[PDB]
């Protein structure tokens, strides 16, 4: 909490308030587009847009992304500005230097071995070559790498649905101004209701070319006027910008900081969610599945009611894509994909489905070294669907997934791919990882001084000799600091810690038989010299507890702490840790919440725990079972008592990562626990 880490929170809250319909980068190949429609009176309609051409140019004569060189990128938004600025003779200075760029550097275009192909390459650079042969400018229109792409357009043009196109929206409607022949009369009827062809400005142009609609005219105006003369490939993106700036906060380890702007931006997201899905623009006649399946996800984890047949439209004979109609399945929509497929209830056939799929999929393209994605070049994507393959939901405590995803995630370098290369700053931002570096190095510190404690009160009070090996200490507390890891809550992470080693010691020496175990309630009671000195062990850590408590935050619990030892001691003896663990972690909070001990949900859900925590494969899937039943209570849950469902669902995590992972957790703690981010 020092001041420049409250000044950066501050900074985050400021773009959360002001998201609008997306920061987004311009597109050279897109304004281009822009600048060639006439006014009417041979002059341009757009001045601004010529102007930004002219501006924008950069020093080796070629437009596009500065910080990521791709001769595809460079090559067709160089032409597209040559021909805009050409098609007025205006900025010949700059006009020429894009000539020069572009005869340079054509027969290269085929150079670089992993280049990935902008959306619609094969159809609109020849389009482009096309306009400019017309209006007689001279780059090499013969150079021999264009034969190939040439050829590629016709057979793609002739593949086109192109009466389907006619009439109902697709995604085709995105990439117009490569096309020949259309029927105007029948696609205006598929314009999208904010005027433009699905969202594209280079698209919206050229039918407002050939049509002069007024409504073109004005999604035209709209954006020209919030970039200042440029158009980005996409827009708006509001959707895909709020739903990708909660994700990335989230899984950075920093939303508890902006937890009112992440209400403020789903509350935002459910206004436009449809029975349909979504794509990542409101108001849309054209859904996505990576869209549809993110703000899916973080609706449901956030307590709005959504439905799953929201993706019956993306499933064809047992598999899922991206966009009805289309083949395309990208990994980074098959990840999300199996993401929100793991939030399924019961009753919800379809992400069952959906689950077998996109995880059999990730795998063969894991297997196959084909993970690489069209839509975008990350700086780890191998490392993110490993993660996931190898870490269920189920099994992903919070820092544990951050600390990974804190290693990959790729800042303000991550480039996506439309019809240009673009990039997105809200959800690509390198201040948002230095504030998560920060913010988990601090927090990190807090649990090595802990740790420290901890193996001194282990230490102190001998429990090596009552049957806790050190190997389990340590996973006792690991597994409650990557889980409740907030400086803050000190106390219920502490309090779960002693707990679990408690009562491993306790049934380590006393749980051989019934005798035993009376012999230690009894003791408990009481305060068979040796249950007496264990029992001294437990009383005196519950005292600390309750005693540093009331020091710190003035609440006394010591009675409510006795009762609930007492009562999972009476089973004990008998023949119930999960819901002990759960309790103690109440108990221990700023607040009271203790109330809830007696309600029906707490109940309902202290008889769920207690199947899960058990005292393989068969008993992993058991659990898979109970934790889908929780999951459904849990975040079907009112707002006061979220706090307790919460707290089941944290237990239960923990129970099921140790159940799959335990055999070999090493390297996650010492990443977790004993490793600087940064
Ligand atoms: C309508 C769009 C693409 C064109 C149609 C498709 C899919 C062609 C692939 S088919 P193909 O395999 O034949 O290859 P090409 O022929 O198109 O080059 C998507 C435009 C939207 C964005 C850029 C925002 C994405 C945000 N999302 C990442 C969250």
């Amino acid at each position: 909490n020092s001041n420049a880490f409250k000044e950066a929170v501050k900074s985050v809250k400021t773009i959360l308030r002001n998201l609008t319909d997306g920061e987004i980068t311009i597109s050279a190949y897109d304004t281009a587009w822009v600048a060639l429609i006439d006014a009417g009176d041979k002059t341009p309609a757009f001045p601004s847009a010529v102007k930004w051409i002219a501006e924008n140019q950069l020093s080796d004569g070629s437009w596009g992304d500065a910080y990521l060189f791709s001769y595809h990128d460079r090559l067709i938004n160089t032409l597209a500005c040559v021909v805009a600025l050409r098609s007025w003779n205006l900025f010949p200075h700059q006009c020429n230097k894009g000539i020069t760029f572009f005869r340079e550097n054509i027969g290269k275009l085929e150079d670089e071995n992993d280049e990935h192909m902008p959306i619609g390459f094969e159809v609109a650079f020849p389009s482009l070559l096309e306009i400019a042969r017309g209006i007689n400018i001279d780059v090499p229109y013969d150079s021999p790498v264009l034969k190939d792409i040439y050829a590629k357009k016709e057979l793609k043009l002739t593949r086109i649905p192109k009466e389907i196109m006619h009439k109902i929206p697709t995604t085709l409607l995105h990439s117009l101004e490569g096309m020949r022949d259309l029927d105007w009369e029948k696609l205006l009827k598929l314009q999208s209701q904010d005027g433009s062809f699905l969202f594209s400005p280079s698209s919206t142009a050229f039918a407002f070319m050939q049509t002069r609609d007024s409504n073109c005219l004005e999604y035209l105006r709209n954006a020209v006027k919030r970039f200042n003369g440029g158009v980005p490939n996409v827009f708006p993106v509001d959707l895909f910008e709020h739903i990708w700036i909660v994700d990335r906060l989230q899984r950075l380890g920093i939303s508890r900081y902006f937890e009112e702007e992440i209400k403020e931006c789903l509350d935002y997201v459910h206004r436009y969610w449809t029975d349909n899905g979504i794509c990542w623009a409101r108001c849309s006649h054209v859904q996505d599945i990576d869209d549809t399946a993110m703000a899916f996800r973080l609706l449901r984890q956030h307590g709005y009611q959504v439905s799953a047949d929201v993706f019956k439209n993306f499933e064809k004979e047992g598999e899922f894509f991206c966009f009805v109609g289309q083949s395309n399945q990208a990994v980074t929509g098959m990840f999300n994909l199996y993401r929100a497929s793991q939030l399924a209830f019961p009753r919800e056939e379809i992400l069952k489905n959906a689950k077998e799929f996109s995880y059999n999929y990730l795998l063969e393209k894991r297997e196959r070294e084909e993970l690489i994605d069209k839509w975008i070049i990350m700086k780890d994507l191998p490392g993110e669907i490993g993660f996931a393959l190898e870490i269920p939901w189920y099994a992903s405590l919070p820092r544990v997934e951050t600390r990974f995803y804190i290693d990959q995630y790729g800042g303000e370098n991550d480039v996506w791919i439309g019809k240009t290369l673009y990039r997105m700053p809200y959800v690509n931002n390198n201040g948002y990882l230095e504030l998560a570096k920060q913010d988990y190095n601090n927090c990190q510190a807090q649990h090595q001084l802990e740790w420290d404690i901890f193996q001194k009160w282990y230490e102190e009070n001998r429990l090596s000799e009552w049957g806790v090996r050190r190997s389990e200490l340590l996973e006792c507390y690991y597994l409650a600091a990557a889980t409740i890891f907030e400086s803050e809550r000190s106390h219920e992470r502490m309090v779960w810690a002693k707990s679990s080693v408690l009562v491993k010691a306790i049934s380590s020496s006393f749980g051989e038989s019934s005798d035993s175990r009376r012999s230690f309630s009894d003791q408990f009671h009481e305060y068979s010299v040796q249950a007496s000195r264990l029992a001294g062990v437990l009383i005196g850590t519950l005292n600390q507890m309750s005693f540093d408590l009331f020091m710190s935050h003035g609440r006394d619990v010591n009675n409510l702490l006795y009762l609930s030892w007492g009562d999972w001691m009476e089973k004990w003896k008998l023949y119930g840790e999960g819901e002990l663990m759960v309790k103690m972690i109440i108990l221990m909070k700023n607040n009271d919440l203790t109330n809830f001990f007696t309600h029906t949900h707490f109940v309902r859900l202290a008889e769920i725990i207690n199947r899960i925590c058990l005292p393989k494969e068969k008993t992993i899937k058991s659990m898979e079972k109970e934790m889908g039943k929780m999951v459904e209570l849990a975040l079907s849950e009112s707002d006061t008592f979220r706090d307790v469902s919460i707290t089941f669902l944290d237990v239960a995590k923990a129970f099921y990562y140790f159940a799959l992972c335990g055999d070999h957790l090493q390297t996650h703690i010492s990443k977790v626990l004993f490793q600087k981010v940064g």
